[PDB]
């Protein structure tokens, strides 16, 4: 039933899942007075080398990327639990406007959208046992701005015309995600939930301070996803993002000065 509509979005979510209303929901804004600088947090490093790709999938809210996360060597490594963490899948959350997409921002500026990496730590032994614990997911967040094109994407963005619809699945292999990556991983970080239901307060979020700069005519593909399946009203997949949450007691994390 949820989505993100006037009549079944982010307002409505908490009817169904009582969590929306949590100590530790996500997104929220990160305001940079208050972000504490910590020279104890691990730095980031990445290994997607071996990343496997499988395909790429419309499910009516997003389009999603999914790899074989059984490749014990495709990890995210680092962040406040020192974790290693197999990357499982991607996503992003776009607007309508490119004056708007993003979920979390910074100093309350949204951003075009928002690029979600999922990973879940190893030590937990499978992604379904990982969202049962506050710390079982990493999500790595990047902004995009928009302004020049960004090569690593393009194979993302095109393959969009072949899932157009929900329930739509291409094959979508050999894609390597360091090609989405800015070239700082300096980052902010909390303790936060899903952006969608379930909502579960399971994410270790990482949070890049350096957007990617993608181009309008990249972002412009995303515009053209439907919510809907084949042979249903056109709707245009937009504004499917979940605005800031309250920040309650946490403290948020910066690991740069
Ligand atoms: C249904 C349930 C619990 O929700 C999510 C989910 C993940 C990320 C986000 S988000 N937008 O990044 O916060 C929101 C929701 C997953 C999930 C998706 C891909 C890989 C994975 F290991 C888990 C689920 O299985
Ligand atoms: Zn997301």
């Amino acid at each position: 039933h949820w989505g993100y509509g006037k009549h079944n979005g982010p307002e409505h979510w908490h009817k169904d899942f009582p969590i929306a209303k949590g100590e530790r929901q996500s997104p929220v804004d990160i305001d940079t007075h208050t972000a504490k600088y910590d020279p104890s947090l691990k730095p980031l490093s990445v290994s997607y080398d071996q990343a496997t790709s499988l395909r790429i999938l419309n499910n009516g809210h997003a389009f999603n990327v999914e790899f074989d996360d059984s490749q014990d060597k495709a990890v995210l490594k680092g962040g406040p639990l020192d974790g290693t963490y197999r990357l499982i899948q991607f996503h992003f959350h776009w607007g309508s406007l490119d004056g708007q997409g993003s979920e979390h921002t910074v100093d309350k500026k949204k951003y075009a959208a928002e690029l979600h990496l999922v990973h879940w730590n190893t030590k937990y032994g499978d992604f379904g046992k990982a969202v049962q614990q506050p710390d079982g997911l990493a999500v790595l967040g990047i902004f995009l701005k928009v302004g020049s094109a960004k090569p690593g994407l393009q194979k993302v963005v095109d393959v969009l015309d072949s899932i157009k619809t929900k329930g739509k699945s291409a094959d979508f292999t050999n894609f390597d995600p360091r090609g989405l990556l800015p070239e700082s991983l300096d980052y902010w970080t909390y303790p936060g939930s899903l952006t969608t239901p379930p909502l579960l307060e399971c994410v270790t979020w990482i949070v890049l301070k350096e957007p990617i700069s993608v181009s309008s005519e990249q972002v412009l593909k995303f515009r053209k996803l439907n919510f809907n399946g084949e042979g249903e009203p056109e709707e245009l997949m937009v504004d499917n993002w979940r605005p800031a949450q309250p920040l309650k007691n946490r403290q948020i994390k910066a690991s740069f000065k």
